[PDB]
């Protein structure tokens, strides 16, 4: 009698192996897989069951308001309390790739911003980031995730950039919840670096900390840490600034050479509560 662990999830054409254990309320059997509907995120122990529900009539995108939509991606804002089932399913899926995550069942305190890529086939959920409706620490991101099958395609940086656009619209600085996984922290460091580098080349050769946080919603701490890492911190005109140098120009051009997609602030149709 085999009592197997969940060793693989079948999502669309993808067969993904979890990185960590997730509390799916499922029976342990001699099989080690479950089906995850790429639209509803519902889990099924049998292909037959999955098929049975797949036929049902359902929207083909996350259950929320589309507050951002460009030719590349869309962002749906979902209130956990309004979509408990879907969000709980999202959290169970997310935990498979997180060392730790708050109780998956309690989604009420969060707002989920799910990003989809649109094809000739429609919407495809590629990642998301949750956010406390009320954060005592002012965290502008609780958890963030790019589904495994879509990682290392630039989606994570888009998720992060979007979280800062919300903060900017809110007239507040923000920073991701600590502690961050290594993957998460390294992604933020790259984003913060790319951001200061782009500002120095496209905005001004010299910029004060205040100006930076005002334009990016990045906190003083994240700005200083990033500036020190790049060796671009100085004192000019009576205050601390970051400055441009050949290294930064080089980095900027290399960044641009990759012709990466970015978020257009003008397409964010959203008002904070
Ligand atoms: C952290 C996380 C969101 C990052 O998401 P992601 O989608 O992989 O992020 P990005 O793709 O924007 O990261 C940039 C990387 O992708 C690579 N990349 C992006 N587009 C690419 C392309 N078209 N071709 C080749 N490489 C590409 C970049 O070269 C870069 O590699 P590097 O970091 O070694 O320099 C993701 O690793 C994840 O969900 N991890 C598990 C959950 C987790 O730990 N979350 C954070 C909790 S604190
Ligand atoms: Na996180």
């Amino acid at each position: 009698a085999r009592v197997r662990n969940l060793n693989r999830i079948i999502m669309g054409k993808y067969e993904i192996e979890p990185w960590y254990f997730s509390p799916y309320p499922i029976e342990l059997t001699d099989e080690d897989f479950i089906y995850i509907d790429d639209f509803t995120l519902q889990y099924f122990g049998s292909k037959k069951q999955y098929e049975r529900y797949r036929k049902k009539c359902t929207l083909r995108h996350p259950p929320g308001n589309e507050i951002y939509r460009d030719d590349y991606v869309s962002f749906f804002e979902i209130d956990g309390r309004k979509q408990r089932t879907w969000c709980r399913n999202l959290c169970l899926l997310s935990k498979l790739f997180l060392d730790h995550k708050t109780l998956y069942y309690d989604v009420d305190p969060f707002l989920f911003y799910c990003m989809t890529r649109r094809d000739e086939l429609g919407h495809h959920l590629v990642g998301y980031f949750s956010k406390e409706k009320e954060s005592a620490d002012g965290y502008n991101v609780a958890c963030i995730l790019t589904l495994p099958q879509y990682q290392r395609m630039g989606y994570g940086k888009l998720l992060i950039e979007f979280s800062y656009e919300l903060s900017k619209k809110e007239n507040k600085v923000g920073s991701p919840e600590k502690p961050l996984s290594d993957l998460g922290l390294l992604s933020y460091r790259a984003y913060w670096s790319d951001t200061l580098i782009t500002l120095l080349v496209e905005h001004q050769k010299e910029i004060t900390i205040d100006e930076i946080s005002s334009m990016t919603s990045m906190t003083t701490t994240d700005i200083l840490h990033t500036a020190k890492t790049l060796n671009i911190l100085r004192y000019y005109k009576g205050q601390h600034i970051i400055f441009l140098n050949e290294d930064i120009l080089d980095r900027y051009n290399r960044l641009k050479a990759k012709k990466r997609r970015t978020i257009d602030p003008n397409r964010l149709i959203w008002k904070p509560p």
